[PDB]
């Protein structure tokens, strides 16, 4: 029996069930489940009978029930002897939920309306050690103050996690387990941090004060400053006995002062976070600086001084003694000009590979400094001014992105440099002298509208990933680039500028003279003509991707001139001609498509036909992707024309008919596509070979489907063929008749 | 009976039949219908049964079908008496038609395959003034040279417009009516034009030899030169006895001189096309510019020579002579810079008012010297390098557009700078000193990223529509374009670089200082956090754009900052919150709009809850438009909350029910749209009032109507409302049962 309602999977066996418009816990769950993921359906009570007989179940994942509060009967867990996980975010809880099963070692409570934390709701899950309370009361929430009954968390000697951020707590609750290894007390409208508050913490490797005297100008969100907007008072020895400390969150403190004594007993400290204080001084002072030499990533992001514009940036003398640092960042201090002398202190360092000087509006920058670092491998200048020379997300940082700061992989090349979102409208015989071999370059966005004419790298030769979108690139010299013999990855996208008018000239041609280049991508460029040479030619490209550009006009039928456009590269493997305005493509222009393709994507076009017998001179195109087009036409002779096609994806057409002996012969597929078309009913010879049908998927949601007897055909080979994953049973829906209307084919 | 398939119209009577996937002349056309509009459809077959009874058709319109050869027997139309106007196009039509109805005064047969025009099948039709043959050989399309029966326009000696553009022609065809008016023959391979081609044309007022001999170079079609790239060849005489000319195109027919005496007897000469020729030497000097004391406009664009890029352009001095010019288009000659002298010859013209510099690569003007011009009211200067101080459409131009150079709102308030698309990323306490008073000026797309600060137009204070689009614009000073008091309209559309970062600072202060601003336009600009202040205030403003921000972050549930955000806009009726992402709005939020509006938009969000009873709140609200939501839930009680609405837009919802007594109380509602939702029937009670309905449109097509005879109410309901217009009933679809599937719920 094919599950139902919920998909079952593999690997411990997950019930997959969110996200399908449940009103109950269904009871049709396979009784081997282990993990049950009912997240975001319309649930709304729970009870001793919900998941009985479900005793295997170790997690429970019932957040965001229903969507636009859940009732939990008093004890209506307390049998699953086995459950460990049980997640119960965003549900609007009122309370703890009472008699919760002695088993749990993962409780989530977090974005419920839960002012009282009491014995009764906790002190039993003696097990507990991960406990998750956060963004119960916030902001503007019409919410009450947090009450935490004396010693609640006392009895939990197993806790190791302990969330209460974005809850009003003013004062840090007594007896916590010393069991605890991550604390978090983000926003919690506390003020002050005395001797007694984490005395006996022992093991804590982590702890999060963010946001308690927050510095308010400017918040994105609704902000409470500390009474004249002073600074969090953290007792001398606070951290006193914190000796396994590795993470510190002191991001918007409003800290004007740092304590070196705070560090005295943290030799271990790798991260701290100092966002959004006021530390321009301390910056330049930095006493704390000498207690923290295995610190390996410093965040002093957002530290400017209110209107406040200075030429240079200030970094203390004492910045050398950081001889652990990776990672320094240094957003939105706010200055002029980087001079070389302004970071001598951070020069020797040996391991200070990332430096993040992110908004800054800097003007300038004297780059021959770079160099002398003893290893840099990301110099991050995004957003700055250089010229030519859930509303929160619970689960992520709140003060910024984790994201990498460079593409993986772009980065992965070796060291970077991004001079994204600048000024640097025109290089510049000498824009980059004295840099070290930059071999990922990011140029996006810095309205570059100069004609690149084969010198503008010339001193940086080595760079193998070459970002230049979003600029207004006038391509208009058949030499532009080709200094970059060692280019791998170039990026064009976005430079629809001069491709737009069609009097200008433009040139393609330097495409061709790279040994080893592998991917370009030419997307959202609206090209549609170009001067004297027509076709693109490579003999190392793989992967071209040309989504966003006119093939409609380039391919126009009265037009030989492009037929071959693409025929030149001779390497291809993976082509993108999606977003392209196709109503058909020629069929000598369909044949004159690189021989070698193994990946086709002409998706979201307009196509009213697709020539399937060409597909014959395509060994090996292994996935086509013809979604979001208006064919009506399968080929009944698939396996004449392929044994190669491994996926065809063709959701979001119009095809209404499936013909006898689709599948046959096409031992290859796997993976078909039909969801979203008008196929009112499958036949019982559309689905036959008598040989072996490798499909695995398909794809059947979202189709008008006639439920009525002549339906009883295909039902009957969904039960004869196990193996073929049909997804999301619940959207293969009936579309008539009318006491059918709305109900899944499988349930009728 | 309510008319269909087509919609018929008001004023002699319309059938509008197009596009509704009709397979054959629909035999229920109204008897007194007299222009018929049948293209776009699939119609394959026309005989003398197809029109017949229909006798008062006076034009019919068979464009376009089928869609992806129309057949029409000999004598098909002859019946119809009063056929005046037949239109043809593009029905790939092997041969003209045979046995037409003499009545035809209006023919075209554009973008067919005839290549053969024959005695037989045009001579007889006597009564014919316009005949349109062109675009049927063109480019790389496979065709014939066209053959022309030698004296097959003789007999037709009411002809007064005679097309064959893009068809192969070789030689003028002998033997025309001298009643032509206007000759087409663009793109038709003649290349040597005679003294007896036109001798005996004298009320032609118009000659288009566009296209013949052309200049290929970086041509946007396929594109065949005269051997060697030479001149078209007109004779001496060629023009002699065209006395009534007003209209000449002459583009792109390889000239490098222009002979003087060709205009020596057209006195009249208006309108003179010179695109795309090699006249940068006859601009230099120009005799023939003397013959022409009363043209009106003169088109020189793209005469540049290819790989030159001069330091400045050359203007005769006989340019002096041109009196009557209005407009000079010098689009593509291709220059650096532009000083006083240069334009010496054109500053007494009294009526030169536009003059267009489009696309010339300039880098400096001299800007004091358009002052110096008499009158100037469009200085056109888009797309240069200025810096800091159907494929063609055969109906149109093809060789520009003809749109108006600056938008006619912003051109009727006077005087029109547009510099768009240059790279004046940065204004400039001299930018704009020593130009008139600009009314219009257009900085769309010069990457700007400065702060304005209330000084950068102090020397153009009277700018009274100001477009800043597609900009960097950094909002970060209250007095931005605070000097700027007689402005009316302001666009700031797509300016989201800075308004993106966080954690910089956003002003939107400005707003209220301008006592004149009646349109502001903020939209795609990502806008979801200001600097402590929150609320946009004005006292004039009539209409704001708000779509493309992001409400959904600023009007968020915990949040309450922004719940005035434009309650200070104390005057406006028209407000647009379109593709904000708004899941829902805060009562509170709503309540807080301007009790002014008589015009609100709110589609393309998600809206999955819309609070009905605010709208009581707003007794002059004339048009709510919530299309392209996910709303379910429509009020019982309308009348109840409105008194004033008119028009209400649902389509592309989710709309399964009418409630009982919907229409009911509310008088005022006209237009009621539906179309697109989820109904599958309307019950007898929905629409029903007692009182009088003043709805005059309801639109319902792609709803899944169930076709059982539960439908059977609407339609009684449809025949005994006649006077409400249900639009495009073919559309209006019956999705169950299997038998009426596919149907129009009218033909059941
Ligand atoms: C103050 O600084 C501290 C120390 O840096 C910082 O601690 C980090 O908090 C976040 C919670 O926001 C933790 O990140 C999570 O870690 C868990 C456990 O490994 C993961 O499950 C989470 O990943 C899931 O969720 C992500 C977001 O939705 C998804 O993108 C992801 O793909 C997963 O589904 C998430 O990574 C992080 O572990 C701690 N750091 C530790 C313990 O070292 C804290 O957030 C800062 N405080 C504030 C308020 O900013
Ligand atoms: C050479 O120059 C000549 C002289 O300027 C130029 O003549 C113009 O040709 C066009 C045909 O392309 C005519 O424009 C049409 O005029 C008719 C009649 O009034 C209108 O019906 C047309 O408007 C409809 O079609 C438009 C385009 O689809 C729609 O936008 C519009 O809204 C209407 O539906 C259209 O305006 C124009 O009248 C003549 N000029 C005259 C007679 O003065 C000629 O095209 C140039 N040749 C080439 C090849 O470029
Ligand atoms: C221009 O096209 C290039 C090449 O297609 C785009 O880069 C590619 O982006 C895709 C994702 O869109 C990357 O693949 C993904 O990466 C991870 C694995 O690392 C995986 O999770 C995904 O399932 C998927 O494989 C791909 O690696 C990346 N290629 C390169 C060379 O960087 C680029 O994004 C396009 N540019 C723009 C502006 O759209
Ligand atoms: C920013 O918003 C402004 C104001 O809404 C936009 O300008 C307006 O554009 C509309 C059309 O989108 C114009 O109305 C139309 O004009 C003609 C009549 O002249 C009529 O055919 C149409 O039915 C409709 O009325 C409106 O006049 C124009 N307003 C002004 C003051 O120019 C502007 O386009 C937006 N900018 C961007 C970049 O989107
Ligand atoms: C080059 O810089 C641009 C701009 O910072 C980067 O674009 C960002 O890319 C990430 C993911 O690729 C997106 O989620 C952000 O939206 C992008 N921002 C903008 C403004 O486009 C780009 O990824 C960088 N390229 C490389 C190779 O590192
Ligand atoms: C200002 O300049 C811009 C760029 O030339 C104009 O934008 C064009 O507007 C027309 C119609 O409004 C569009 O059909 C074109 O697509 C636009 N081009 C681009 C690149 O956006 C704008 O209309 C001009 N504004 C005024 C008021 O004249
Ligand atoms: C109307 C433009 C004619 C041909 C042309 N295209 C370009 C272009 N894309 N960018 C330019 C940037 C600066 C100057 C000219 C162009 C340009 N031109 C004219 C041109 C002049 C000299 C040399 C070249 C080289 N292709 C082209
Ligand atoms: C991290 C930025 C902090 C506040 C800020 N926002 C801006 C901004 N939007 N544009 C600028 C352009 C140039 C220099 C600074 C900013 C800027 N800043 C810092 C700032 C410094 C001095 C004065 C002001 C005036 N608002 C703001
Ligand atoms: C710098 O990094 C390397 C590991 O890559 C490590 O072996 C070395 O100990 C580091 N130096 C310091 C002072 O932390
Ligand atoms: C073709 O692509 C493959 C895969 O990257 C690469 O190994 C090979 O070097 C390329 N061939 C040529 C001729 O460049
Ligand atoms: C498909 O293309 C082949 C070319 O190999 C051709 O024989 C056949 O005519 C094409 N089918 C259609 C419908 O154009
Ligand atoms: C300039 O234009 C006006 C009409 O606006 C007209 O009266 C006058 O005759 C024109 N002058 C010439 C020389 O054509
Ligand atoms: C309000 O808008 C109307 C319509 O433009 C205008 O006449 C009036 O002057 C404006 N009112 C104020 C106070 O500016
Ligand atoms: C609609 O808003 C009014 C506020 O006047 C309120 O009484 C009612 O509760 C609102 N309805 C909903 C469903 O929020």
């Amino acid at each position: 029996s094919r599950s139902y309602p919920c998909d079952e999977k593999k690997q411990s066996v997950i019930a997959e069930c969110s996200n399908r418009r449940l009103q109950e816990v269904p009871q049709t769950v396979g009784k081997y489940v282990t993990e049950l993921d009912l997240s975001d359906n319309f649930i709304t009570h729970i009870t001793n009978e919900s998941f009985q007989g479900l005793q295997n179940l170790t997690k429970i994942n019932l957040n965001h029930n229903p969507n636009v509060g859940l009732n939990i009967t008093d004890g209506a867990f307390l049998n699953l002897k086995n459950l460990r996980e049980l997640l119960l975010e965003d549900n609007q809880l009122p309370q703890i939920p009472s008699g919760l099963p002695e088993s749990l070692t993962e409780l989530s409570l977090i974005q419920n309306n839960i002012y009282n934390i009491t014995k009764e709701g906790i002190s039993r899950l003696i097990n507990l050690k991960n406990l998750y309370l956060a963004w119960n009361c916030y902001f503007n929430k019409v919410c009450e103050k947090t009450n935490i009954e004396d010693g609640v968390f006392e009895t939990l000697t197993n806790l190791e996690l302990l969330s209460l951020s974005f809850n009003s707590l003013s004062h840090v609750p007594p007896k916590l387990p010393s069991s605890l290894r991550k604390l978090f007390l983000s926003n919690t409208q506390i003020k002050y941090i005395s001797e007694e508050d984490f005395k006996g913490l022992i093991n804590l490797t982590l702890l999060d004060l963010s946001g308690n005297c927050p510095r308010c100008f400017n918040a994105p969100f609704p902000c409470v400053p500390c009474d004249g907007g002073a600074s969090i008072n953290i007792d001398r020895f606070a951290f006193q006995n914190l000796t396994q400390l590795r993470y510190l969150n002191l991001s918007s403190t409003s800290l004007r002062k740092i304590n070196a004594a705070w560090f005295k007993n943290m030799p271990h400290l790798k991260v701290l976070d100092l966002e959004f204080n006021y530390l321009v001084g301390e910056i330049a002072s930095g006493a704390f600086l000498t207690m923290l030499p295995r610190l390996e990533i410093l965040d002093l992001s957002f530290n400017y001084i209110k209107g406040s514009y200075p030429q240079h940036i200030n970094i203390s003398r004492n910045f050398s003694k950081l001889l652990s640092l990776r990672a320094l960042h240094l957003r939105g201090y706010v200055f002029q000009e980087l001079r070389e002398d302004d970071f001598q202190p951070l020069m020797q360092l040996p391991n200070l590979s990332t430096i993040n000087l992110g908004i800054n509006f800097i003007k300038q920058i004297d780059f021959k400094l770079f160099q002398n670092f003893s290893n840099l491998e990301i110099i991050y200048l995004s957003e700055n001014r250089i010229s030519p020379l859930f509303e929160f997300d619970p689960h992520s940082n709140f003060y910024h992105f984790t994201r990498p700061l460079i593409k993986p992989q772009c980065a992965a090349y070796g060291k970077a440099l991004d001079l994204s979102l600048n000024s640097i409208f025109f290089i510049g015989p000498n824009q980059f002298e004295n840099l070290p071999d930059i071999a990922c370059l990011n140029l996006s966005a810095n309205s570059n509208a100069q004609v690149l004419s084969g010198t503008e790298f010339s001193a940086i030769p080595h760079v193998k990933y070459l970002d230049l979108t979003n600029n207004r690139l006038d391509f208009d010299n058949a030499s532009a680039l080709t200094e970059l013999s060692d280019l791998e990855v170039l990026d064009l996208s976005y430079n629809s500028h001069y491709f737009r008018i069609a009097g200008v000239t433009h040139h393609l041609e330097f495409i061709q003279n790279f040994t080893n280049l592998k991917v370009l991508n030419l997307s959202h460029n609206n090209i549609y003509t170009l001067t004297d040479k027509y076709n693109l030619e490579s003999k190392s490209l793989v992967e071209l991707v040309f989504s966003g550009n006119r093939l409609d006009i380039l391919w126009n039928d009265d037009d030989n001139r492009y037929i071959s456009i693409f025929k030149g590269l001779k390497n291809l493997t993976r082509l993108d001609l999606s977003l392209n305005r196709l109503k058909h493509i020629p069929n000598e222009a369909f044949l004159n498509l690189p021989a070698s393709l193994t990946e086709l994507h002409i998706n979201d076009n307009m196509l009213k036909f697709f020539n399937w017998t060409l597909l014959q001179q395509f060994p090996r195109l292994e996935l086509l992707d013809l979604r979001g087009n208006k064919l009506l036409f399968l080929t009944d002779s698939l396996s004449d024309f392929t044994s190669s096609l491994r996926t065809l994806l063709l959701s979001h057409n119009r095809i209404s008919h499936l013909p006898s002996g689709f599948l046959s012969e096409v031992s290859s597929l796997k993976h078909l596509d039909l969801s979203s078309n008008l196929l009112k009913t499958i036949n019982k010879s559309a689905l036959e070979t008598k040989t072996t049908t490798k499909l695995s998927m398909l794809e059947l949601h979202g189709n008008p489907f006639e439920c009525t007897c002549d339906i009883g055909d295909f039902r009957r080979w969904m039960d004869e063929h196990l193996n073929v994953k049909i997804p999301r049973l619940v959207d293969v829906i009936c579309a008539s008749p009318g006491d059918q209307r709305g109900k899944s084919i499988v349930s009728l």
